[PDB]
Order: structure tokens, then C-alpha cells, then sequence
């Protein structure tokens, strides 16, 4: 039926840091569903590019129909993989207000890759202690690793060993999705 | 020069729990800077009415004439009280926006006394896990006293235990602002 | 083969509500393998108990006879339970310094559930902004559904919903464990 | 009346990272309330020879007398500073547990500095997400800026910029001593 693979990138700048992982990421999921046997379809939204339904979302609680398209495809997902920038030592507020728009229920038991980027690592934690409690709080299932770039650890031993990580990251999304039946 | 304090509500609703807690804790703010004997003039912002210039800022480096004035004003202040309602167990998206859309030095040293509210008491500890990390990575003193309003628990020994809570926040925050010269 | 459950538990009164639920959880999962299919052996072990072992460990590299085959067993084991009273709004320093003590990949891929006990719900966020970073933080997958037994809450509809998420997290884990070959 | 500042140490090794900090932190608080033209008189505890004392408060609620002059002291000083290594992406077990055997008001209205040290950076968040949360709890009055001391980073602009960080840690403290009566 072909694996479906919602991925969410909140990054503001273009070219965009947060986008650039986010298909690192994706990229690496389809590959690793590939060896499983499987064909992957990565569908992958630009938060900045919801502004205004998210927006109306605030003065309304009524979503919009592009909106609600999006959040219905999101929970209809086999896989998930969500991307932010840093902004004040944390995620960023359009990334947690499209979280707040959704239902209760709307990850719940999703299979989910935690992914963000900065310049240095120093923030690293905020996988941890800002996406992990969040995607938990709403169920899903959050795998291990989990995948902060650090734009200036790029390249040497450092990038090829991140470039592990993000695979190692795939496989356990990959095996995940493939399960589900 | 009489005393400024500036304070942000998240809330949505109307009535607003938030804002009700924001003027619990204001309110409380100038009775004790009154009692240190000065006067406290107090500029409450919702969040909810600059919607459009948050999301102005949002696909715009510049920001409007009026968000430029409360920023600006809000750094010029002597005190700072923030409150926000808890979504998704944290703090709110558009709470957050508004604090990434700052300017790194905008709170350095601002005395600030943190609150949240929700219906139970069970996500209390967003307030040092969430908005404590952020005020403080913004360099601005916040008071040990945060609040955490819990609608399910107002009135009878836990009410009073907690307005008594709500005025020692306050005299923390006071005695910070009659301090600075 | 007869699937494996190790139980960690930190209390230090006698009854241990922290021994409490963590039997609660154990006799919950046994029952959720037995329907699996397969039979449980869980191991527990009361830290209190292993005191002189990790204050030994603390003052030389080298762990005791006793400790070396705890340690052994818990890496060896199928799957894993902790529970925790909550000092200071945290997990209990005796709780940290025994994972302190565990090798690196001690629980790398280790299927687990995060409990904690007090007397409130206050500080139930302990459970994904502490336990869960740090089994995280060693790779283990801990499930979705944490438990939290705020012992004035038992009983009544809160107790009954509270026993249903118990059998919750036991059905996560439980699944995790018969998946293992 | 000179000064008093307590200083917690809790490294393991020797020579110990977290003394050398803990160090560096403390002879700059007694540098920076000279400046203000007192004396500062620091009394350092390193936990890892309070380890007796420690595993037998763990097992009787009654502390040595060693023990009991040790957090006497600690609260009547007028300023503290804690550290530690990090351990689990954490603070240690060994730190956490010194804590736990404090009386509930011990360290209301403390003046504090939280310091860590570690290789790398990634695990500087330790201090708003570990540290700032439990001397928060504790009503303590955690200073603005919090010092992680990564090893790796020591020297050149980094290592230059640190020690002007520390020396800023130090004032902010040193104000807080000097406020007192």
C-alpha cells in the first residue's frame, strides 16, 4: 500500500537549516524502508508556509480546509518526522502552535523521528527536555535516537559519525513502520 | 518616577484564566510596591491582539510600528510578570513566538515572576521546566515564587495557601523593583 | 525460553508505596505476557538494599560480586520497570546513582517503563522531564504510557482510569518483550 | 562579620574537574565582594568524603554529627555555589542524594550559583533543565548566569570568553552577598 512518511519543518530561512536535516532524515527513512522491501512517500510540510491558517486557527477554532487536510493526512501517517530551528534555547513558537492545533489524539501511538538544528551543539538537550515530553505527552512513539545538527560540526570524523546516527535514526522509524499492519 | 511593570498574557478564551491569574499577580505586584511605598503603573499586553504583527514578524524580518513600541517599552520596564495557559503540556505556541521575536538582550536582568494556569495541577512543573529555562536563557531574573493557578483548586485552605503564594511572588518581584535605581 | 522482566525499585520506607506500584506495573505486565501467550519471570530489586554495594562503587571503579551480577542480570533481561519516589520534585539521588553506575550500553534497546510516586500529581512531569531523558539518554525505549501513582488520588473514578493506565503501559511493554526473538 | 560562602563539590576523580571550577567560581566570588570591599571567607565540601555519612542517612533518618554541622553551616552561610560532573546526561546520583537529606526550608532564600563540567558543551542544558529546577524547588535564589565548564573548550576566545562569564556569575552573586544584613 506504500509506506506514508509525514514530515514537519518549521525552519523560517531559505535556504532552510531545519529543511536540510529534515530531508537528510527523510531521505534516510525512505532508504532504509527500501532495504525492508518497501516503497516510502515522504510528504513534507513547510510550517512558515501555514502562517496564515494557523493564524486564523488562533482567532477561530475553526481550521481551514488546507489546514485540515493536513492535520487529517498528518494522523493518517505510517511514520513521522518533525524538525525545528532554535530559538531562545528551545523549539520554536510556530513549530509548538502547529502542535497545539491538533486534536488530542492525533499522534497518538505515531512512530516519530525528533529532529532539530543550530549552529553549535550546546542546545543539543532540547531534544530531550523540550520535543521528546511533547511528542509524549501526545502518545506517539518517539524513537531513541534522536537528531540535533549542529551546523558547525558538519564534515571529519564528527559529520561521518552523525551521518551514522541519522541512519541509525532511520532504521529504528523504518522498523517501525514497516511493522505496522 | 512611579514604578513600570509590564505584563504578557497568552490566554485565547474570553473570559481569559490567564489574564485572570495576570491580574491576580499584578494586582498583588502594586499592592506591595505600594506598601514599599511608591506607586506601579501597569501595561498588561494579550498576546491574542497582536496576532497579525507576530505573524508580520514571522515572514518579515521588520517588525510593525506597533510591535516595535511594546517591545521597546516592555525592555524599558522595571518589572515583568508573564502568564500563559498550558497546551499540549507546555506553554503556548503564540506565547513563545512572541519571546523568539525579541531581541537577544531585550530581558537581561528584567525582574520576572513566571505563571501558568490550567485546570488540574498535574503540568505545574512546566513552570521550572519550560518557562524558567527561557526567561533565564534571556538572562532575566525570575523571582523563586513562580505561580501556578490550578482552577480545579481555588477556595477552601488550598485557595487561601495559594493567594498567600500569589503575594509572596509579589513581594519577591517588589522588592526587586524598588531596588533598581 | 520464559521472557525476562527486571524491576528496579528506590524506596526507602517500610511499606514503599514505590514497591507498591512497582508490583502493581510487574503483576500487570505477567499478566499482559500471559496473554501473549508466554509466562514472566520478574526480578526485583529494592536499591535500599544494594546501599553499601554503589557507596562502594562510588569510592572504587571496581564493583562488588553482588553488584557485577545485578548489573549482568538487568542488561540480560527482556524487559525493564523503575519506579522512584520523588525528592526535591526529582528522581531520588540513590535512583540516579545506581544508572550512574551502569555501563554505557547497559540499556541500549531496552524496552522500559518510567514510574514515580508522592503523594500529589504536582510533580508527575518528573517523569518525562528526568526518568525519561536519562533512559533515553541510554538508548533504552521506554513507553509511551508512564505511571505516575499520587497516592491521594486512589480509589474512585481517578484510581479506577488510574488502574486502566497501568494495564495501559503493561500492554506497551508487554508487546515489546514477546516481540524480542 | 566576613562573608561566608558554602561551595559543594562533587567530583570523583583527582584531580577533580568539578573542584577546579567549583575553584575558579569560588575565588572570583571572594574577588568580586573585595571589590565591594569585604571579606569572603569559603568553606568548600567535596561529597565524595561525606560518603559514610550520606549511605548511613540513607538507612536512618538520623544524621551523623559530622553530618548535621555540615548542612547547619550550609544554611547560615550567605552564599553557595554547587557543582557537579555530569553523569547520564545529568548531575550525579552522589550530588542529587546530598540534597535529598536537606531539610525542606535549608536553602530558602540562597543566594546560588550552579556550575557543571563535562568534555563537550552538548550537555550544558543540565543546568536550567537539573540544577536551576532543583534549587528552584528549593526556593534557593539561582543567579542568572549558570557556569558549564567543558573541558575541550578551555583557552583562546572560548576559554577567554568563560572566564569573563565566570567572573560575571561571580558578580551577580557577590551583589547578592554584600545585599544581605
Amino acid at each position: 500500500h506504500m509506506r506514508t512518511l509525514a514530515v514537519i519543518s518549521a525552519g523560517l530561512s531559505t535556504p532552510s537549516s531545519t529543511r536540510q536535516i529534515a530531508d537528510s532524515i527523510s531521505e534516510a527513512v525512505t532508504a532504509a524502508v527500501s532495504a525492508r522491501g518497501e516503497a516510502l512517500s515522504v510528504s513534507t510540510i513547510e510550517l512558515s508556509e501555514l502562517i496564515p491558517d494557523l493564524m486564523t486557527a488562533m482567532t477561530t477554532r475553526v481550521h481551514t480546509t488546507k489546514l485540515e487536510e493536513i492535520t487529517s493526512a498528518l494522523s493518517a501517517s505510517d511514520g513521522l518526522v518533525v524538525a525545528t530551528p532554535v530559538f531562545k534555547a528551545s523549539y520554536t513558537g510556530l513549530f509548538k502552535m502547529f502542535f497545539d492545533i491538533l486534536d488530542t489524539d492525533a499522534l497518538t501511538g505515531m512512530p516519530t523521528i525528533i529532529a532539530a538544528t543550530a549552529g553549535s551543539a550546546r542546545h543539543s538537550l532540547v531534544l530531550d527536555y523540550a520535543l521528546r515530553p511533547l511528542l509524549s505527552y501526545m502518545r506517539a512513539v518517539v524513537v531513541p535516537t534522536g537528531v540535533f545538527a549542529a551546523t558547525e560540526d558538519f564534515g571529519g570524523p564528527e559529520g561521518a559519525e552523525f551521518n551514522k546516527r541519522i541512519a541509525r535514526a532511520a532504521g529504528e522509524l523504518a522498523s517501525l513502520i514497516v511493522e505496522e499492519s
